This record gives C-alpha cells, sequence and structure tokens, in this order.
C-alpha cells in the first residue's frame, strides 16, 4: 500500500501496536482512524500514533 516516514522513535505499549524507529519507512495498512494507524515494519504488524507518521505520497 502506502508507505510512511516515523517522525519519532515508539516503542508499543500494548499488545496490538508495534514499534518504529525515526526515519522508520512503513507499510501504512489501515488509516481509517484519526489517532492510531496500522503498519507494518520490519516482519512485524501493528499500530502507531498516525501523528507520529507522515505520508510519502
Amino acid at each position: 500500500k502506502e508507505l510512511v516516514l516515523a517522525l519519532y522513535d515508539y516503542q508499543e505499549k500494548s499488545p496490538r501496536e508495534v514499534t518504529m524507529k525515526k526515519g522508520d519507512i512503513l507499510t501504512l495498512l489501515n488509516s481509517t482512524n484519526k489517532d492510531w494507524w496500522k503498519t507494518e515494519v520490519n516482519g512485524r504488524q501493528g499500530f502507531v500514533p498516525a501523528a507520529y507518521v507522515k505520508k510519502l505520497d
């Protein structure tokens, strides 16, 4: 799908979340929710704070 850029680091704080590092290029899986977007980072899926990533369209 689309690609998003991680603006900050973020360690998952819940079972459904995923961890990311600043500069990470994540595959955006679902952006229907305003605060959390589902993504795929090096081998795993989970949500991250939508505000901590930028769309690379």
